[PDB]
């Protein structure tokens, strides 16, 4: 895989936000004689594979068609560990286990499947002192974020060093394959243990674009509000397909809705933008790199209810508005746009996972790891 | 890449035609241990790439959009040589050379591009004593098959062992990438120098292909005297073959090109007629049909051609030296229901062509087929 090297990079405390890099060549082979281009970077196949041998890939699912979900699995590079974070109806779920069990047997590779609503998982989180996403039913709330939180735990428990997410509504297994290799690309290029790779692709769909352009703006306005100089650097406010080093995810709080992806950025700034005093010495001396990679394959998802467009505009502007770094002018610009689609709701934030006692969780799930695992 | 095992194989002379194989896992990583587990075939990445380093990938193009074309290019694995066989308007062709010169420069790889109406090529074919595809005007006729021919020549000259084709109208680089890897998968699975790989992806087009495959299966069954289900790639834009097999096959002009390939494999190597080719008689021919994970999504306009697809393919069969009265009739009934049938235009095998002559005749020119 060859990519553009980023022209400019946004320094913001110890955070480094790179501008969008295009993938030029999907598969650039096995190096042998290197040859140095300053303008782009060629990533060795072996190198990518080795990265993925340390990567977990999370496929979040709630009542997705089985054909699609198996399509997605077949696209994931062999080296990566598959975690299926499920929240489907019990019937559907048991079908998902069966599907994953067969795929993983046939392709001789380890996978993990678990259901968001497991009492054992709730029980485990309490034992680890992270009882924040547990609802009144006594069990973990519904939401994609909540599943991710659980997958992160599994990821941590499995000793994988990088985590990436991939939506299960993909029509194109080959686009999945590109996302996963792009994650690895980004982690190679990264020169810090703290790193995040966000993918973008460039009557109905035509309106999604004006929203993302406005979401992106809102975030650049935020950054500029601190910096004093205005920027266009962020192009990935929303990024369903994004990955981050495990060390970095345990460190970030995560919001709940369509606020999850944009809040990660807001959290990175608030934490490491060097406005507030920085606690973590390791982040202090390695810094953070955020990568924005633009993909060769068109994104094609299955949609079936698109009221959610207004909703995600709302969620992301809310984030920015409520950030501890938003200056009046930024808060105002965000108010006007919204009321232009008299009140602004605050996002729901779960504390960083670093807080969770892994040992306790581990103890909690002794008897059960058997059934999360598929051979 | 992990594939299913063909549930069954048609032996027809020294030809072996394998039943469709699904791709199960796009990228099966690096073997380091072993268990070819009864069910399936697992192909090492290293092996895949070593094959592709011997592969040319032809991309034919006639006024295709530049963005599409470059997308297709970005999808071709590094290891493969890119020949772009063009037949666009002369303005557009210059944009194409530009496009390719840039890509190949940036991604540090070699590529060839040629126009199908180049006088040097018509002249070179004549030098090699292959005057067959040259037109009235003194130039190689327009048509994809004519462009494919020219590519196979360039392929032969560049010393590559395998040629594959990829239509430039693809929306997905990843689909291209899967095609190219699947071609190498076939060539590895094969146990003979002479091997072919045919890709399929599973509204009016539906019936037509069902009926075209049926047409070949009836042809095949006609000779063996037992029915078969095996052909499912009667048409296959995206197909590859070992160069040794391609120089051995005659080629048809229309949409006829792909089906004829199979009709020709029967005629030549099914051993109804006597088989005179030491090497093919000793080694035999394997044909793979691989089913792809990625939906096919191309760009098309004014899709009338579905009918012309049917007529082309069923004509191939009708006029086979191996067609029986029954097949012939069956074929007529079908066409008639969409009183008189046309025989295809068939170019002789490229094996006859003198490359030494072509090499001589293309001296001062190779410089401009090759992009740095
Ligand atoms: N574990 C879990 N998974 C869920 C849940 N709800 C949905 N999912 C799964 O997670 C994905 C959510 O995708 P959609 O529900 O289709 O969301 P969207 O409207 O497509 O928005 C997506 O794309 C945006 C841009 O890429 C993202 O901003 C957003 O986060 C989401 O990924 C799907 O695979 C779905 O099956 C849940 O409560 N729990
Ligand atoms: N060199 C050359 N190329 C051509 C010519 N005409 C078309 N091409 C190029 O070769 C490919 C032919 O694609 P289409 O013209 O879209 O043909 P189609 O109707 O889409 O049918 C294709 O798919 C079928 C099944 O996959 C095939 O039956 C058929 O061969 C063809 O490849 C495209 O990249 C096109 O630009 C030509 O006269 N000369
Ligand atoms: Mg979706
Ligand atoms: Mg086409
Ligand atoms: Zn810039
Ligand atoms: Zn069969
Ligand atoms: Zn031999």
């Amino acid at each position: 895989m060859r990519l553009e090297i980023p022209n400019h990079t946004e320094r913001f405390g110890v955070v480094r936000l790179h501008e969008v890099q295009r993938i030029l060549e999907l598969d650039s082979g096995r190096v042998r004689d290197e040859s140095p281009a300053v303008g782009l970077r060629r990533l060795d196949d072996a190198d990518l594979r080795d990265v993925l041998e340390q990567t977990a890939i999370v496929v979040p699912t709630r009542n997705e068609r089985l054909k699609l979900l198996e399509g997605v699995l077949s696209g994931i590079p062999h080296e990566a560990l598959i975690l299926v974070a499920s929240n489907s109806s019990p019937d559907r779920f048991q079908m998902e286990r069966d599907l994953l069990e067969e795929f993983a047997h046939l392709t001789e590779r380890p996978a993990l499947i678990f259901h968001q609503k497991d009492p054992a998982l709730a029980e485990a989180l309490r034992a680890g002192g992270y009882p924040h996403p547990i609802g009144e039913d006594g069990l973990v709330r519904s939401g994609k974020a909540e599943g991710m939180i659980l997958a992160l735990v599994f990821a941590a428990l499995s000793g994988r060093r990088y985590v990436g997410f991939i939506d299960a509504d993909n029509y194109f297994p080959g686009a999945v394959w590109e996302y996963v290799r792009a994650y690895a690309a980004g982690f190679l290029m990264a020169k810090t243990p703290f790193a995040m790779v966000r993918i973008l692709w460039r009557v109905v769909f035509r309106r999604y674009g004006r929203v993302s352009e406005r979401n992106n703006r809102a975030l650049n306005q935020l950054i500029g509000g601190v910096s004093g100089f205005e920027t266009d650097v962020v192009k990935t406010a929303n990024a369903g397909e994004h990955a981050m080093s495990l060390g970095l995810a345990l460190r970030l709080p995560l919001a709940s809705g369509y606020a999850v992806e944009p809040q990660e950025l807001v959290s990175l700034l608030e934490l490491y933008g060097g406005v507030f005093p920085l606690e973590d010495e390791e982040v202090l001396q390695h810094g953070v790199e955020i990568f924005q990679i633009e993909t060769r394959n068109p994104a094609l998802h299955e949609n079936k209810g698109d009221e959610h467009i207004r909703d995600m505009l709302l969620a992301c502007l809310a984030t920015v508005y409520h950030s501890k770094l938003a200056t009046e002018e930024v808060r105002q610009s965000v108010l006007e746009e919204l009321q232009a689609a008299e009140e602004p709701p605050p996002p729901v934030l779960y504390p960083p996972l670093s807080s969770l006692d892994l040992q306790a969780v581990r103890k909690a799930l002794r008897g059960h790891f058997s059934r999360f695992r598929v051979p």
